[PDB]
């Protein structure tokens, strides 16, 4: 089974009889046609107007750009994608009508706005001034010439495996984890328990409440970087791709660099190519690292508030060097 089959999301999609529920939605306006985005103009939906400012990305089927929300003063991300992304915005309006818990409702993006037209969407949602995991890892290796500290990556991590933790429990998997779809939201706190951190880019996440009770998929993506552990080895496979995700994320944080995975000859365990060094908290990373990519089945999935717990446990071992790290963390992201 291919869950980000097109045809199979048109038809999900109808299913629920999702655009009569969007054609009723008041941050939701309907156009025949959509603009291309263009730096320096502006943008409407309905009665709130927008300062489209300044290019970030720019793809095949879409782009992203800076603006702003003229009457709130807030900085949004204006995200444009041919052809409409319709199922986007369900996974989003899903993730925030599921929600429980005041804690994790800033932990994962809003779409404050859709613009909908025949040929294209424009998603409006919350721009932040400290970027992506990516740029603030590369930002803090650009001014310290070193890796982000271990203390540091272990309090994001904890921070992640919440956020992942709390998403999986609504049934919802984002199956494109990466640096990239992680923001930084504000400086960290010394509390590991305060978010800081925002999930974003649903755009071909799964929604395992659509599907029978022990659904499972085996669909391969032919990338190998991108490869899961099921992937790789002929099983299927659900939340295992997010927890797979995860890994690399905490890789990148870690190293530097992107993770590659291989088996642990002659085991069959898959590791990290990259060897966790002696005198970081090296049981704990490879407990962790081995956790999340090794699972047995799609029926069970490792605990991961057993991990977040291994992390505090570690971080409580140097509370002051913590702190320390943290304010020069901070510091460096002003």
């Amino acid at each position: 089974f291919n869950p980000f089959n097109v045809e199979l999301i048109s038809s999900l999609l109808e299913s629920i009889d999702f655009s009569m529920y969007i054609e009723k939605l008041p941050h939701c306006q309907l156009v025949g046609h959509v603009k291309r985005l263009h730096p320096n103009t502006h943008l409407e939906v309905h009665n709130e107007k927008f300062e489209v400012s300044k290019m970030i990305g720019k793809g095949a089927y879409g782009s992203v750009y800076v603006g702003k929300h003229l009457k709130s003063g807030k900085k949004v991300a204006l995200k444009q994608e041919r052809p409409t992304n319709y199922w986007e915005f369900y996974i989003c309006l899903e993730i925030h009508s599921r929600l429980t818990s005041e804690q994790m409702i800033p932990s994962y993006a809003h779409i404050d706005y859709a613009l909908v037209g025949n040929n294209s969407s424009v998603y409006i949602s919350e721009f932040s001034d400290y970027g992506s995991l990516i740029g603030v890892c590369n930002k803090v290796k650009s001014v310290t010439n070193r890796n982000m500290d271990e203390y540091v990556v272990m309090h994001l991590s904890c921070q992640m495996l919440d956020i992942v933790d709390h998403l999986h429990a609504m049934g919802i998997i984002h199956a494109d984890i990466k640096p990239d779809n992680f923001l930084l939201m504000k400086p960290i706190c010394a509390d590991p328990n305060e978010v800081s951190l925002q999930l974003i880019d649903f755009g071909v996440s799964i929604d395992m409440k659509l599907f029978p009770d022990n659904q499972t998929f085996n669909y391969v993506h032919h990338d190998d970087l991108f490869k899961c552990i099921e992937m790789r080895t002929g099983r299927p496979w659900t939340y295992q791709l997010d927890l797979y995700g995860l890994v690399s994320v905490m890789h990148v944080l870690l190293f530097g660099r992107y993770m590659e995975v291989v088996q642990r000859s002659p085991s069959t365990i898959w590791m990290p190519k990259t060897n966790v060094p002696r005198y970081f908290q090296r049981t704990m990373w490879e407990n962790i690292f081995r956790t999340l990519l090794n699972i047995r089945d799609c029926r069970t999935m490792p605990n991961l508030q057993q991990l977040r717990t291994q992390l505090k446990c570690a971080l409580a071992e140097k509370e002051k060097y913590v702190a320390e790290a943290i304010s020069k963390f901070n510091t460096i992201l002003q």
